[PDB]
């Protein structure tokens, strides 16, 4: 029993950490393969920053300028080629400790795990969520950026977000594994506003059921709606509207508790009606969105 | 910026974790040198677990009967001995990845990476603490058990829990790595009530910096206190009692902030008092007590 915020195992990520320097800009780099990817923003200066022209900046680097630290030990880079807003670095050594891989773009509301790297070594691991505005709500400091978020399903890490940006509000953007933003984010200190973090409705009923299945059960009501009805209280309280999609996705859970989603999303409504009363659920005075009902199953049935 | 529920980069951990069954029980051991650290009651039927006499039980137990698996191979087991509430299987092959480690008791109030694993893999991380009343707030099915709690200092991994029980009230306990458990607990299948779960005081006050240091400042006011009347409130919440050698512990966060300790203790008092109002601090509508002072500063300075 029990119910956790809960990260992938890391080892698989830090195998592949390296430190990318580019004059006097340090961070970290991906290493898959003979492949290192890193944000392009190492080639920039801060005041590059302000309005970089990232291929005429690139113009005057060499292979040579790429100074790419594994360990303790330089890797030779032999090519270097620029995709969106990533740097690829070809080198001359296969990366040994290289796991079974993928690059995935997720959708905003899905989770992953990021490994916070400072010089190419891991300092901690965290589960995040890709909000709905696309941004991610992080804990970067700066050398942080080329950190990763990835998902493992058995022996295959899905890499799906790369460290770029801290916006003035303090959250974070970044690319998938091609260098292509999530969001309309650019890697230039220019004003960027986030828009609205809308509440994923989904993963809030996922952690829902995940109370009810670990014994937190006195949010149940005598009640049910529709998904119209429903939808109508998630604008007023900036949740997403849910579908028939996230309905279908929730079904397991439904079966196991034998809770019919729409009678949770009752419970759900409620609560945004009436608040908490000063109760908790799972330890938290707010409602969770940043569990999948693929997470909660994953957790409640102890997947490896 | 940002702050977020860390664990340690658990691949030191995940390269430890091995299978152990004896008869028809499965769970985890921790294999360092040559010697695998496992819960006793892997010797236990569920049956046994009414009133078990290990000493007697272990009698009818060869080192053959322990089958130890390391990914998908065998390890011979060639010694087996009990230290308190775990078994040391002593094995003819030193684990190749042992990392540099320690076993420490933590005391109550000290945070840990927990790495869940179920047949020997992992399946996940998650940052806990010690409560004061020596329980844990895990998530752990059936299977977990033999499951670490550890630090990392650099290359250094302090083992400071293994996982043994889960109590009727879905809370935790478990042992250091010397088999003596945290608390009163006993690995027996029998009546066990946990105390007050008092809240770590100077974790709350960490993540109150961590907090103005992330730019949440909306609780900070404008009044002082002592550490005896900071104590008659601390009290009536089930607060921990502060003591100067926490005060002393925050010092460090006192001077990055520029806010002394007993002005953050106003805050916290008017906080438990006036409680939050519909706000959050750092994401959190209750005041996080599993962040220590260390952590914080950890976190927050980028430490690898
Ligand atoms: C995003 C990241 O981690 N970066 C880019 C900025 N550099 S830097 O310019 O060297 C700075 C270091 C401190 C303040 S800016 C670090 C790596
Ligand atoms: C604590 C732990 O992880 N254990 C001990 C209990 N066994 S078991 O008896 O095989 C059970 C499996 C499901 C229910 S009890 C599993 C390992």
């Amino acid at each position: 029993s029990g119910f956790r915020k809960m990260a992938f195992p890391s080892g698989k990520v830090e195998g592949c950490m390296v430190q990318v320097t580019c004059g006097t800009t340090t961070l970290n780099g991906l290493w898959l393969d003979d492949v290192v990817y890193c944000p392009r923003h190492v080639i920039c200066t801060s005041e590059d920053m302000l309005n970089p022209n990232y291929e005429d900046l690139l113009i005057r680097k060499s292979n040579h300028n790429f100074l790419v630290q594994a360990g303790n030990v330089q890797l030779r880079v032999i090519g270097h080629s620029m995709q969106n807003c990533v740097l690829k670095l070809k080198v001359d050594t296969a990366n040994p400790k290289t796991p079974k891989y993928k690059f995935v773009r997720i959708q905003p509301g899905q989770t992953f795990s990021v490994l916070a790297c400072y010089n190419g070594s891991p300092s901690g691991v965290y589960q995040c969520a890709m909000r709905p505005n696309f941004t991610i709500k992080g804990s970067f400091l700066n050398g942080s950026c080329g950190s990763v978020g990835f998902n493992i399903d058995y022996d295959c890490v899905s890499f799906c977000y790369m460290h770029h940006m801290e916006l003035p509000t303090g959250v974070h953007a970044g690319t998938d594994l091609e260098g292509n933003f999530y969001g309309p984010f650019v890697d230039r200190q220019t004003a960027q506003a986030a828009g609205t973090d809308t509440t994923i409705t989904v993963n809030v009923l996922a952690w829902l059921y995940a109370a009810v299945i670990n014994g937190d059960r006195w949010f149940l009501n005598r009640f049910t709606t529709t998904l119209n009805d429903f939808n109508l209280v998630a604008m007023k309280y900036n949740y997403e509207p849910l579908t028939q999609d996230h309905v279908d996705i929730l079904g397991p859970l439904s079966a196991q508790t034998g809770i019919a989603v729409l009678d949770m999303c009752a419970s759900l409504k409620e609560l945004l009606q009436n608040g908490m009363n000063g109760r908790t659920i799972l330890g938290s005075a707010l409602l969770e969105d940043e569990f999948t009902p693929f997470d909660v199953v994953r957790q409640c049935s102890g997947v490896t």
